This record gives C-alpha cells, structure tokens and sequence, in this order.
DNA sequence: GCCGCCGGTCGCC
DNA sequence: GGCGACCGGCGGCC
C-alpha cells in the first residue's frame, strides 16, 4: 500500500520528532516526562496547542513502543557471573532454555501457553525475579492495582501483566480462562492480540475457590494454558534487587545461542517444565 | 437536481483526496490507519483541527463504501479453487451457490434477507462463513453485541454474522424483522423513510434454530414464520483434515469465475424460492467442472 | 416592519445562497444530501466550521419548507387515466370534493376538523392512498415511530401526521384530542412562547371504529361525542384488485392540479357545516370530464 | 457615578445598534425573528459568533424591556365606539377608573395589592379581556403552562403572570401568598443578592371563590383574611352579545390611551385606601365623553 | 516577596481600570452592573471573549472589597439629630461606646466576642437597625436565605451574616457554635492554608432568649454557658414611634463618623475583660454633646 | 539524558521564570498568591490565555516544591542557648541535638520503616505548639482533621508533612492506617503512577492517650498494638508549662535545625544502627557544652 | 498563545 | 484583462 502524499508542516515534524524521543527514551508517563527532562515540559505546559500534543504524543508513543514493534527487541542490548544465571542453576533449571522461552513468551510465539507460573515456597526470590522483567519491558500492569471484582481493567496496551500472591474466585474464572488463554477480550474484538501475564503463589494454583470449599472442575483446562517452574531453595538475604541489566545481558546471551534445542522441546509444549540436563549444559555456565 | 455551484479550496481538497484514499485501500479503522500508514496519522494528531478531520474522513469512508457503492464490487483454472472443492464434497451446484450469493449480498432476494448453514460440527461451517466476511468492507458479529441487546450497531455494517446462535422467545419479534430484511425502527425514525437500510444476515448452527426457545421448554409457533425469510444448506458431509484457512483470494476466484458465466438457470428458481436450496444437477453441471 | 440595516460577508450570502438551494432541491435530512450531492458535503465536512453550518442549514431549511411557505404549494405542479380518481370512484366518492377537501385541509383552514379517518375491511388500499400523500409532503412523522408511552413526540416541524391501525386507549385519549382537534401543545406554548403556536394535520388508517377508546379490558363509549366532532370519515369498502401497484407522487401531484383548476363553490356548499361522514358520488354533480 | 471611559469596536456598535432595534420591534423570541426579519436572522446564524450574538441579543433586550424601561411605555399610544369601553358600562363599572387602574398595577405602583381578580358567570367574557392586556405586554407567563407541582416556576422575566380558572391547593397556599402580594422569591434573593427586587403583576380569572383553598378532600377558610387583602374583586355579572369578537391590541392601547389623557386627581381620591371589592359607577363619577 | 515584574499590555491594563472602578463604586453584582452602566455591559457582551471578562473582574472584585481592604473603611466617609444616637439614647445606651465597639467588632478585633445579639419586644426597631448595618457593608447573607437543612452555607465572601428572628435548635448546635465564635469552618481550613481566620462577623435579632438550646419537644440549658461568652446582649426594651422610618447610608455614616473622632480611652478601659452585658448610661461619663 | 533540543518563544520563557519565582517565593495556592500579588494575579486572569497559565504554574510549582526539591532544604537557613525550642525539649527531658538531627531524616524519608513521630502526655505540655511549628516550615501539609470523618486519608499524596492531632484509630481503618504510618503508598496511587513503589508522607502524630490500642466497637482491642510499634517513635511530654510560651514561628525552627545540622552526627549514627520505638532521654554527660 | 486557514492584492501572463 | 502567489489578518479555542 502507497502512503499518502500529505506534507506536514514544521510543527508537525516536530511534533513527530518528539514522539520519537519519548518512544526512544522509555517516557511513557508524565511522572517519568517530569522526571526526566522537566525543562521540555515546562515549555510545552504554556499553553493548550502545548497541553495537548502531550497526551497525544504519549499515546503514540504507547502505541509504537507496544504494536509496532516486538518487544524482545527492547530487552536485547562472563556469563556465569550474572545473578539470575546462578539463580536459575540452584533451581535445577536451565538457564539457556528458560531464557529462551521468555523471548518466545513475550513474542506470543507459543501457541495458547501464554501464562508462566512460578511456584515455591515463601521467599525463594520469585517475585525479585518476576518484578525483574516488569522493570525492562516497555510498560507493564498489576493484577493487585486493579478493582478486587474487575481484576482485568486496562489490559490492553500493556506489554506485560504481572499477578503476584494471587489466586482464582470462581466467580470469575471464566475471564480468567480467556487472558491466561491469549484470547482477546470481546470488548477488542467489537472496537477493532493478547497479553502475556505471570503469577507467582505459594499454593497450588489450578485449584479454584468455590464459596467455602474447594473445586477441581476448571483444573483441566487451566493446565494446558501454563507452564509450571518450581522455586524451591531459599534465597540468601544477600542477593538484594535484581537490576534490569542483568535480564538484558542473560536474555542477549540465550539470543545467540543455538536455537534448535528449544524448538525440539516446542514440539510437543508440556505443562512441566523439564530440569537441567547435564549433558547439554554449555560449557561456559560452568 | 443539480450538484450545488461551490468550489473547494486547496485544504478541503487535500479533505476530499484523502476520504478517496481511505476507500481505495480498504481501511475503515484507526488500528488499520495506523498499521498501514503511520506517518500521515502521527501528522494528522498534532493539532485540534488535524483530529476533527481523522473522524470525519472515516465517517465519511464508511458511509460511501457501505451505501455509495454496491457491494459486489468488493468480491469481483476454476476447478484448483478450494470452495468448488469445497461445495463438491457437500453435494452442492459450486456454479449456482456462488450466482445467488451476489444478488444475495446485494439485497436482491426480496424477503429472503438470511442464508443458514447447517451441518455437524467440522464441515466447514464457520470457515466459509468467515472467508466472506472478510471480503466485505465492514461486518458485525452478533456475538459481540450484549445478551439482552444483540442488535445493537447494527447499521452501517455490510454484514452481519451470527455464529452457532439460538433464538430465545423474548428477541424474536426483533429477530423475525432483521432476518427479514426489515428496516428496524431506529433506522425509520432517523432516516426519515419507513424503508432504507438494509441488512443481509448469515447464520451458522449445529441445531435446527426454527425451534423457539422459551422457558425451559422449546416451541414450534415461530417455525413457519421463520422459514419464510430464510434459505437452509446441509453441510452433513465431514470434511477433509487437511484444509487450511480460507481466503480473500479464494472467494474472489470463484466469485469472479462464476459472475461472467450463464444467468439463464437463475431466474427460474427465482420465480418460487425453495426453502431448501437446490442440490446437485447432475446434467446440469457446467462442463468445466465434469 | 422595516426590516434591518444589516450587511454580510461572501460567505454569509454563500450560506443562505446554499439554505436557498436546500429549500428548491427538498433535501431536509443528512443521508438525504449525502445520497443527492456526495461532493458538497464531503467539502462541508472538512472542518468546524462547516460540520456547524450543515446543521444550521439544514434546520433553516426545515424551518422554511415547514412554515414559511404554505404546504399545499408543494403539492401543486388524460385525467381519467390517472389511478387515484379511478380508486375513488370505485369506492363510490367525488374526487373533486375530496381534492379541493385536502387542500384546505393540508393547510389547515378547515378549522376544528383536523383528522381525516379511512376504515373499512383490510386490503382495499387504504394505506396505499394515505402514504402516497405523505410521500408528497416535504416531511412527515408516523406514530409508529414512536416509543410505547410516548407517541407524539417529534411532532414539531412536521407536514403530516400518519398513524396506520390506530387504537385509542383511555391512559393517552387526553393528549390524543389535542392533535387530533387541532390545539397546540402545550411545550410549544412556552417553549416557543406564547397561544400562538400551531398544530400539524393528521390523517388515520384503521380496520375497526377508532371512537371505541379501550379502557384496561373493557370497551368505553364516552369519548365517542369528541373525537366525532374533529374527524371526517371514509369507507373503503369495495377492494380493488391486487394489479393497482405502489401509487406514486406523480399521481398525487396530478391530481391535486386538476381540483384546484375546477369551480371551487361546489366545496363551499359542503363547507357551511361539515358532516361527520362524507356523501357518496352524485351522479348530478359529477364533473363533466370524469362522466 | 460617571460610567466607563471605554471605546466601543466596530463591531460592538452593530451589536448595540441590533440589541436597539429588537426592543424596538418588540421581538423577543427566535420564532418571532424569523418571521419579522429571516435574513438577518439566516446572516447571523451563518456562523457561531452570530448564534452567541442571538442569544446574548435575546436575553440582553428581555431585559431592557422588564427592568430599565417601565411597561406602561409599551401601552400607551369617539372613545364610545371603543369595545372594551361599551363592555365595563354592561358590568357596571367606570371605564375610566378601570384604564386608571391598570395603568398603575401593571407598573407595580399598588404595593401590597398586586393581584386583579375577575370573577362571574361563564361566558362573559372574562378570559377574552385578560388575554388581550396580557398580549400587549411585551412577555407574559401563565400558571398553566408551568408543571403542576412547580406552578410558579419560571417568574423572573416575565412583565404579566396570567392565571385561568385557577384553584389554591393547601400544597403550594403558602407560595401564593408571596406572589400574589409581590413577595419575590429566595431565588431573587440570594443570586440577585438583596431583599426584594421584581414585582411580578399577576391576574385571575374564575367562576367560583378561590379565596377557599381546598384542604385535602374538604374545604377551608383559615387563609380568607390573608388573601382577600392582597387582591382586588371584580364581578363581571351580566352575559354579553355573542358577537363581541376577539379583542386586540389596538382595542386595548386605545382604551389606554384616552383613560392617560383624563383627570388623574379622582382616582387617588379612592387609591388612598382601596376595597377589595372594585366600587361601581356613579352617574356624577361618570365622565362626559360617555354620557 | 517582591513583585513579579510582568509588563503588561494595554488589554490587560483596561481590564485593571475596569477592576478598580467596580470596587470605587461598589459594584459586585451583575444586576447592580446592568442597573447603573448599561452601555459598558452591552459592549461586552458583543463576544464571548468579551463575556468572559465580567465573570473575571466580578470576582476579583469581590475578594478585594472582602480581604484586601478594611471594612470599616467603607462604612467611616447636626449629631444630637442623628436617628440611631437618638434611638441608642432611647434604649438607654450610650451611643459612642455603641459606635466604637462596632467598628472595632466589623474589623473581627473584639476577640472571641464575634457575634452581637439584639434582644426585645417586638415593634423596637431591633430589626431596623440591623438591615442599615448589613446595607452598607459590600456584601452581606442571610440565614434566612439558605436551606433548611444546610443554614450555614455560602459563608465565604460575605462581610456579614444576618439572621433574623434566629433560634437554635441542636441539631445545628455543633455548627453554630463554630461560626458564631469566629472559628473558621472546614471549608475554609481544606480551601486555604490550614487554620486561617477570615471567619464572618455576625448579628442576630430575636424576640426571646436564644440561649434555649431546642431539641425534641423540650427545651434544654446544657449549652446557655458555653454561647453566652460569644455574644454582648441588648435589650431593647422601649417600643418606637411608629412613623420613624427605615434606616439608610447617610444616618449610620454620619453616626459612625463622629464616633471614630472621640479617644480610645473610655472604650479600652471595659475591653479589658470583656462581659457577656454591653454596660449602660454613665452619666458620670457622657460625652459632652450628648448631655 | 539528553535533553529533547527544543527551544521556546518569549511567552515560554517568562512562563518558566514564573513557576521559578513561585518556588522561590512559597505561594501554592489561589489565596496566597492573592496576598502576595494581586497586580500579577489580575494581569493573568485578565484573559482567557492566563487563566489557564495560573492553574499550569501552580500545578508544576507544587510538583517542583514537593518531588524535586528535598524538604530538608526548605527547613535549613540560606545565642543558642536562648531557643525557645531548646529550652521546651530541655524542660521536656530531651536532647535538643538528637531531636534536631531525626527530624532532618525523618522529613527526608530516610528513616526507613520508622516514618512517624507521636507525641503523648497531659494536656497544656506544649504537645500541640511543636507539632505545627514544624508544620509552618514545609511548603504544604494536609492536617487529618479536615477530611471526611469516614475517609481520613484523602488528599494524602502531594503534600510535604500529615498533621494528625489528639487522633485515635478505629479498627475500620485500622487497615488504611498501617499503610500510611508504614510509609507504603496507596494502591491508586502506583496505578495512576505507573510505578509499583513511590515514596510516602512523613506524618507527625499527637496525643493525649496510648493510641495503639484500637478502638473496636464499644470495646478496647490490642490485637494491631504489636504492629504500630515499629512504625513508630515516641516522646513523652510530662511536663506542664506555663502561659509564658506563645506561638512558636519558623525563625525558631530554622535556627534550631540549621545548629542540628552543623554538629557532628557521631552520636545519631550509634542509636540509627538499630532504630528503638522509645526515643532515649537526656544523657548527664553527652550534652555538648553549647547546651550545658 | 499557537497553528491553522481564507483572502486580498499586487505581480506577472 | 486575467492568472499568479505573496504576506497580513483572523479564526476559534471550554
Ligand atoms: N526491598 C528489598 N531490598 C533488598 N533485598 C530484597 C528486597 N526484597 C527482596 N529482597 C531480597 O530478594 C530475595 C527474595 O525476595 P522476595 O521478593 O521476598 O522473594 P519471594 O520468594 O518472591 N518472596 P515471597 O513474596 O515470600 O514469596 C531475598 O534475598 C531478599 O533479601
Ligand atoms: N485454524 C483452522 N481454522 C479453521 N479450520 C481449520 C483450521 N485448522 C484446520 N482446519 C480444518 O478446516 C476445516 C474447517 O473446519 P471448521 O470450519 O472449524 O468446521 P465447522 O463445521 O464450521 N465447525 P463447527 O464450529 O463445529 O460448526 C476442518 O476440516 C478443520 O479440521
Ligand atoms: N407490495 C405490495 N403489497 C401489497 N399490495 C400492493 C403492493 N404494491 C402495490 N399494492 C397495491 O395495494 C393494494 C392494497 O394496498 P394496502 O395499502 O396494503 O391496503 P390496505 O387496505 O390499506 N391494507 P390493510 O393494512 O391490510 O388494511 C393492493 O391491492 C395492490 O393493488
Ligand atoms: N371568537 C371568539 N372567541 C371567544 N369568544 C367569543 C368569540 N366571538 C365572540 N365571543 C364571545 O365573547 C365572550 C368571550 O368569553 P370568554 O372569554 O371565552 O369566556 P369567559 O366569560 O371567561 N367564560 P368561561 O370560559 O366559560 O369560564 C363570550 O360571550 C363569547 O360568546
Ligand atoms: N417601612 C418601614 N421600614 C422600616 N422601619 C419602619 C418602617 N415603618 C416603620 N418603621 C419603624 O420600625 C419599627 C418596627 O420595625 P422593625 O424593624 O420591624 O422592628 P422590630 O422591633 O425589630 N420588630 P419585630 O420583628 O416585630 O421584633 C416601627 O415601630 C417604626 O418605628
Ligand atoms: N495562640 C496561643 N494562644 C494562647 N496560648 C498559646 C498560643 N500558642 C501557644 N500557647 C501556649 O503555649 C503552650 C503550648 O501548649 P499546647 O501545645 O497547646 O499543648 P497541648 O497539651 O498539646 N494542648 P491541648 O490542645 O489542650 O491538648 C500552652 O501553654 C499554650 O497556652
Ligand atoms: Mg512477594
Ligand atoms: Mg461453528
Ligand atoms: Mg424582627
């Protein structure tokens, strides 16, 4: 398709420049615009043709950095060295390949598996690891900020969606068999691509409350949709944040690695996630 | 009747090529605006005015492709098609289904404004049904709409789809209107006219939908009036699990093909209209196909 | 009344040069003017300015054709080919008298008697006259319309009212001897201001009496000596056959040309009180033509 | 004080100039401009700065006419062929007195009694006198047209309230006493931030006594005293020709203008201390010009 | 705190003038406007550029007669001729303390003692007195005007609250006892900077004791300690000659003016500690005009 | 960060140096700038273009004032032993060195978990005066007292200090109440604000009685007294003082910080190690001789 | 105050 | 006389 032949003005560049800058610079908030450079904003806030195209250069900025672009590309930028690979060496998981996936989770690349679990006992460090990767994706959204009846408000436009200590009501775990599904939201269908989401609990998830006793009835159908990592030693007071460079520099390194191992495992996507495998650890995580 | 004697100035101009282009291309919504061009529309949203005019061109983009202009004008060797493929295995005429579709989607049946399909499940039911749907500019689920008000936004939409639907006692008085082909009053009051809009309507099932539900029993009053604004096909044969997604292009080919042949069997079936629609002829198949 | 001293720009005399044209072309709704000039209005649409205009014109416009000008002028442009004075005559009626009848009566001088009634067996063409009247006038309302508890809203800035298979129930028989008679609503009173607002003729279809007010589940007869003081009856009782086709304004409009040409005194006879019922053909009184 | 030393525009002056002329032409509502003058008034509308200039118009000469310029300038311009005069000779009241009488009340010069009352049998001609004073002021309300739980809503702005048949429900008894005796409510109060400001003219017409507020389903005379002070009583007892016709303004403005021209001195010879009953003619009180 | 430099253009200047010369002649309210300049107003609002102005100036205005002027400036410009010292001198009241304290009251400096109360029989002249104060000052409520539920609202941009013919009932004994006491309600605490003052001065009139606590069907004395701190009592006692007359500007003027000339001496003497009774006549201490 | 290379018209600039002289000059609200500059507050409400330039400067001037600027610099200034805060901490057996040196954490939410100061004892001690000489200081504080009785903690966010006096907490909001006295922000406002975590309002608390016993229906319940403890420092005020002591002014405040800060912090970095819910007393010997 | 558009008039065909 | 593009004016925008 041929674009238009429209020629903007020099207020127009401009303004399309700036959308730009705040894509570019990670300013999706006025908080963070504030923040960052309050010298523009001052500027902008004179009057209301400058009022205005900061909300609108905000929403495009929104829209580019969640639609247009993939997003593993703003996670990219010793090996051994780095926190989580460590971390993920006690858990008997393979760093490699639990880095792998999350490239294809955040891509939406895996088919209806659009949900990880972390489960474990209290503080084995899945929630310093789950935050982690909310702080270095574009924009990400809380289950817990939400309405406690409407868990699901403003999904859309959010690169992630973390739920943390949270558990299943069956009087809404037919909205949750659709996000944790990557179905879009019927509301996105009439106005008009789903959102991944992690949770992280201490019990076991699959069973849902139903008044005061527990059911198994939407245990089945809830499996298919998760894959399930288990965080079982404790963690050392030590290890303090996990900073956002330490999720770059582990994802850059799974990204150059052989691929073709992952994708024999994507054949058949089992609810389990399967441990290390001594005989393909690479070399360099020793 | 004459066009008024204005003249356009060089910004309304700009206005008027652009709702051309918006038509020209197929793009009636600000997500495709933006997947498909995003240079004009982060121009266009940098100034009061330059909104005003994103909204108006696409108002005006959906009111000219929607009732300026006929719809099989969207749609418009053979034997590789997978719908001929398709009809072939269900026993059905691929020349005559396709010569009916076009006066069916261009309002052009009388009364009878909805077509059915029926079948068992995994006979390609929902998959045809959604190829046309793509072809049309605009088209409306009745699945999106609310429980208790299915209808809703219905104007404006080239097509409507209702997908494994059931017909409950309390709608079907509105239900007997739209099936029908008959304007809904919102339209008559707004319009000015008691006859205007125009709705072509599909609906897919895996049950007979004559039957009313109504309480917790089921009904046979409404059978007869219902039958009367619709036409049934029997997808009973199971299809092939090797099919993939129909297409744009695979309805445009047999479309297309069977636009330029022979209209003369049409018209006599279009004298009485069969509630069931016709099957195979064996002599009268077209020698393309044999 | 002198009228102002006032002077405009270009673009004023644009817009009322174009409200001219809304009012000569009989354009009065947005798909209308969109369907007759695409090109006027996608050039309207590109701004405020203009988007603002379109709805003024088009309020103009329906301001004047409703009541700045007489509506019967609206109507006027082998006579006995012409369809509707054959179904008249069929029904045994004068199409001379009911002509030069609607055209006092479309332009409301005939006084209390607003409401004209066709009854009779169904099927005999009752709604095909009365549509192709209201195809005629510029713009018309149906009751039908309407919401359930509220029928005659809308009503303001309308030519005709038409209202098919009417039924009076006693919940909203107070309110339907106001239009029916002729009165103004009372809104009307204040919101345009004062006793001097007008009412909107109304012409009603039925297969059974409309005088027979229903009342819960049971039939009262009080309100039948009102309504007979404010309606004028017709009896379609001879079915045509099913060949007359959909009647067009073409008809209507040749027809009501050809009653206002004839002596108008014949009419003025009736005139001096008018009758509940409308008298039969008089084979006296026939136009010479039409013997 | 010495007003602002300010310099009008260009365009401010027409606006001026337009705010003049409406008063003058006593046009006062949108459908009164469109039929005295469609041009300007499709000019204006032209665009947005026309249609704020409309309304800002409008209520701008709404208020010249009620507050800065006295009514009476509005009434004021043999005397035996005059209607209305022949009319109060049949009623057995002076003409003279009556024009008088007016002539203060509708300026709000009577104080605490504010309210006339016309009274008698049907068909005398009580509500065809009413209705043409109060169509001569240039805007007027009356009680019907309110909401029934609300009757006295929309009173500012208005020159004359007319009230028809009416009847004083226990309800709202304690509301009338305000209006009837010029009592402005808190809303002229608080917003227009002082004690009292309109005066608010207001008239009655009836066939029975309305002096008996009805209580329920019965009948009291607790309020008699309080009212019967605030307004004025007169009988209109003898039925009048069929044939008298509507009134109108010209009837009223000249009756007006010759009871201006006569003696004044002998009205306030009574006004001093008025009756509730209205006194009645005198052969020595009556003038020369009707004898 | 020096001011911010910003030279500004001639617009803004005028509508600085404008501002100003509403205070100078005691302009605050859009009828008060249109009564004493009617040109001014119609020029702007010719636009509503021009119509945004009024509302910008109006209360701009009123917060500089109400803050950041003294309000005994408005009141200060032969004396045994004067009606107040001659109806003060009626009740057996010396007139200069009276003078003196209310200046010193009007500037919120007596203290605690915020609100006067004005006790007596009835016909006195206690409600007279009370409107000459509160006309003089720029802007001035009422507890009469507000709600029933709500009596105490609208506090803010008021110099004065009068409440005529009060009573206390305890369902508002929390409310009022805050702003009888000068205490700053919560609105004005979570509007402005915490606790501030501007409070409102306040004066009452009744024909029985308001110390009465009302509640239920019973009255009750748990609260007659804690309101008598807040207000000085007068009784007025002496009926007044019934064609006295109301008060106006130019009699509380020129009482006020000769009772700022005297010393401060006899006064501050009694402010000392202050009584819950304003003493009487003391003829060792009348001033020598008076005598 | 680079910052975006725009440059703005004269108007943009004289706006900027606006909200700059806002700062400077501590006007927050309407009425105050009304005080201050009633030529300028006319000349920008002349038109429709300034007022909504006055509800921009105010809006980013409160912004600069409360998140970019540290409160402690506020508090700090650009005969000694005649304070009269000095001489109230010293009647009240305090330490006016180590009072000093919290408050300039405290206020800078440095202090950690410990983000409330109580004051407690009998009335007419002096309890109340101290609590809002500091209030005067900062640029804007909410004090409880205003808001709805049912909805104590709105308009929380946004103001430097939480005044809450002779307070005591109900066991209905008991569960609101730990999150402010924790220092942890409401759940509206990370979501409005993106953030997970922004830091929260120092709040300084007076009372008469021990408030962490929770009122519970007609009934005392200790069940949350465990948990306020360690949100919490205390001070006891358990001396009278006599009507010789008016209103405290923030010439008082500036000059006992601006002394606090200058001394060595040796003996507030012993006790900061591990933080006490009691607040210790005077020490005979540790008192420096410029209090001696 | 900002960025847009309609409009007049001089400049050139 | 006609066609051209220039800059200054004005728009509405809570
Ligand atoms: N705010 C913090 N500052 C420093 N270290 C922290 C912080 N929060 C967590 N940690 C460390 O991170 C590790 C585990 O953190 P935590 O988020 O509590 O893990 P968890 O297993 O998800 N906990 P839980 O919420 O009990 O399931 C430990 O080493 C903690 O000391
Ligand atoms: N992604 C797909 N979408 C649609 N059809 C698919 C897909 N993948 C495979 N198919 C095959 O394509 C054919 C179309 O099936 P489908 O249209 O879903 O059946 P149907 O009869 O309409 N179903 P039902 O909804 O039960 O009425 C079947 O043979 C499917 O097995
Ligand atoms: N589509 C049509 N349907 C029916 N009648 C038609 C149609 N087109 C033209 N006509 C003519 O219209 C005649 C009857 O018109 P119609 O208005 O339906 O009658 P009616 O007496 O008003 N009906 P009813 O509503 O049953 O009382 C027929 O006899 C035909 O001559
Ligand atoms: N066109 C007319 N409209 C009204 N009244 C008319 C008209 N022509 C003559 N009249 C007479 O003029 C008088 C007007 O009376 P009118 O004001 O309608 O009633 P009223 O005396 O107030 N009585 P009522 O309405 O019965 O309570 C009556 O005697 C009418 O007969
Ligand atoms: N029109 C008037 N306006 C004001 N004062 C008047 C007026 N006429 C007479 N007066 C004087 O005011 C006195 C009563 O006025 P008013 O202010 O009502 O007194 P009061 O003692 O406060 N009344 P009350 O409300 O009965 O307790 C009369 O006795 C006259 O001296
Ligand atoms: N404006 C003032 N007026 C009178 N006394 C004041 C004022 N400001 C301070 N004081 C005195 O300074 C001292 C401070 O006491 P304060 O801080 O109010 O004590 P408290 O125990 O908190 N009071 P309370 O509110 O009764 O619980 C007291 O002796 C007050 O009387
Ligand atoms: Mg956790
Ligand atoms: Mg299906
Ligand atoms: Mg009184």
């Amino acid at each position: 398709v041929v674009p238009f032949n429209g020629k903007g003005t020099k207020a127009s560049i401009k303004f399309q420049t700036m959308v730009n800058w705040l894509c570019e610079n990670r300013v999706f908030t006025e908080d963070k615009w504030k923040l960052v450079d309050f010298n523009q904003y001052t500027l902008l806030s004179s009057s209301h043709s400058g009022s205005f195209q900061i909300q609108s250069a905000l929403k495009l900025a929104i829209y580019k950095a969640t639609n247009l672009v993939p997003t593993s590309t703003f996670l990219l930028h010793c090996i051994k060295d780095n926190k989580i690979v460590k971390l993920l060496l006690c858990q008997n998981y393979d760093p490699l390949l639990v880095g792998q996936h999350v490239l294809k989770w955040i891509d939406k690349k895996c088919g209806k598996k659009n949900t990880l679990w972390f489960y474990g006992p209290p503080s084995t460090g899945k929630t310093n690891l789950a935050m982690a990767i909310a702080k270095s994706v574009p924009v990400y959204g809380m289950v817990n900020w939400n309405n406690e009846n409407f868990p699901f408000n403003d999904v859309a436009g959010k690169s992630l969606v973390v739920w943390d200590e949270g558990i299943i009501k069956s009087t809404i775990v037919e909205a949750a068999k659709a996000i944790l599904g990557g179905q879009p939201t019927r509301v996105d269908q009439k106005m008009r691509p789903g959102v991944p989401v992690v949770i992280t609990s201490n019990g076991d998830i699959t069973f849902v409350v139903s008044g005061n006793t527990t059911t198994t009835v939407h245990a089945k159908a809830l499996k298919e949709r998760m894959v399930k990592l288990n965080f079982t030693v404790r963690c050392s007071p030590d290890m303090g944040l996990l900073t956002e460079a330490d999720v770059q520099q582990w994802l850059t390194w799974c990204n150059a690695q052989s691929w073709d191992h992952y994708e024999n495992w994507a054949i058949n996507y089992t609810f389990d996630f399967p441990g290390i495998n001594a005989d393909a650890l690479h070399p360099d995580l020793q």
